[PDB]
């Protein structure tokens, strides 16, 4: 196995979204085999690893969330050693940690716009047009490797608020077309029974 390390971090605070780099590709193999990581944690958004992947994690509600199908029943490498998940959903292609010492907290979307803004690894902040329970078209078609490495990331409202995690794209010959999500509902679900 192996923990997801946090090689990174993406803060939505500022008026422009931006990106830090906290770990290379030699020290994070190296902390997930440990499950240690003494590093100083900040921001909404977290960069995260496996040994084949590196993605987002988002946190709502003093829980970190990202993709299922990218942190599996993996462990986080923490400052005491390797974090238990506290929600594990495949059906719904979720997992969540206890929120890491550092971070900052989403609130969840209570507003119903269908602007939203999706956050993407390299902190460009792309705007989707929410279309159904879990889909939202892109204004502008991007290449899917724009998008490769933002599953675990935010949609948001126009406020600042999740509204979903991104988790995949519909795609045609290499051009994202449109946005799949898993909603805040279903998160909200998935602490509350
Ligand atoms: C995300 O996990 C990530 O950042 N991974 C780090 C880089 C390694 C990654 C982001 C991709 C834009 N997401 C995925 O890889 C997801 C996962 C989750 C669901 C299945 C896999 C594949 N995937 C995709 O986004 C794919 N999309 C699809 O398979 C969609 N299908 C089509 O687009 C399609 C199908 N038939 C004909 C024409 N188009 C499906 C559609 C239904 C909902 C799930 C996604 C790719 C093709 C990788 C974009
Ligand atoms: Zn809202």
């Amino acid at each position: 196995k192996g923990s997801v390390v946090i090689v990174g971090r993406i803060n939505l605070s500022g008026d422009t979204a931006y990106a830090q780099q906290t770990r290379g590709e030699e020290g994070c193999q190296e902390t997930s085999q440990t499950g240690r990581d003494k590093n100083q944690v900040e921001g909404e958004v977290q960069i995260v690893s496996t040994a084949t992947q590196t993605f987002l994690a988002t946190s709502i509600n003093g829980v970190l969330w990202t993709v299922y199908h990218g942190a599996g029943t993996r462990t986080i490498a923490s400052p005491k050693g390797p974090v238990t998940q506290m929600y594990t959903n495949v059906d719904k292609d979720l997992v969540g940690w206890q929120a890491p010492q550092g971070s900052r907290s989403l609130t969840p979307c209570t507003c119903g716009s269908s602007d939203l803004y999706l956050v993407t690894r390299h902190a460009d902040v792309i705007p989707v047009r929410r279309r159904g329970d879990s889909r939202g078209s892109l204004l502008s078609p991007r290449p899917i490797s724009y998008l490769k490495g933002s599953s675990g990331g935010p949609l948001l409202c126009p406020a600042g608020h999740a509204v979903g995690i991104f988790r995949a794209a519909v795609s045609t010959r290499g051009v994202a077309k449109a946005v799949a999500f898993i909603p805040v509902e279903s998160l909200e679900t998935t602490m509350r029974s």
